RNA sequence: UCUU
């Protein structure tokens, strides 16, 4: 299957492939990453899994906007 | 929060 992941503003600091990658690689059958040096991109396979990811590490407490990721489940490449 |  195909899914990518969307990050969020939060990485205007500079950035790498290796900040998406401690993000999201532990999780479903993956694919490739498209990391741009604004804000990157994920292109995983097992949408359910980057789904499952968002929830463990975009898991979020009472203390406002920490971190921001976003499923786009779109099955086409 | 949808792509130097």
């Amino acid at each position: 299957p195909k899914s990518r992941l969307f990050i969020g503003n939060l990485p205007l600091k500079n950035v790498s492939k290796e900040d998406l990658f401690r993000i999201f690689s532990p999780y479903g059958h993956i694919m490739q990453i498209n990391i741009k040096n604004a804000f990157g991109f994920i292109q995983f396979d097992n949408p359910q899994s980057v789904r499952d990811a968002i929830e463990c590490e975009s898991q979020e407490m009472n203390f406002g906007k920490k971190l921001i990721l976003e499923v786009s489940s779109s099955n086409a490449r």
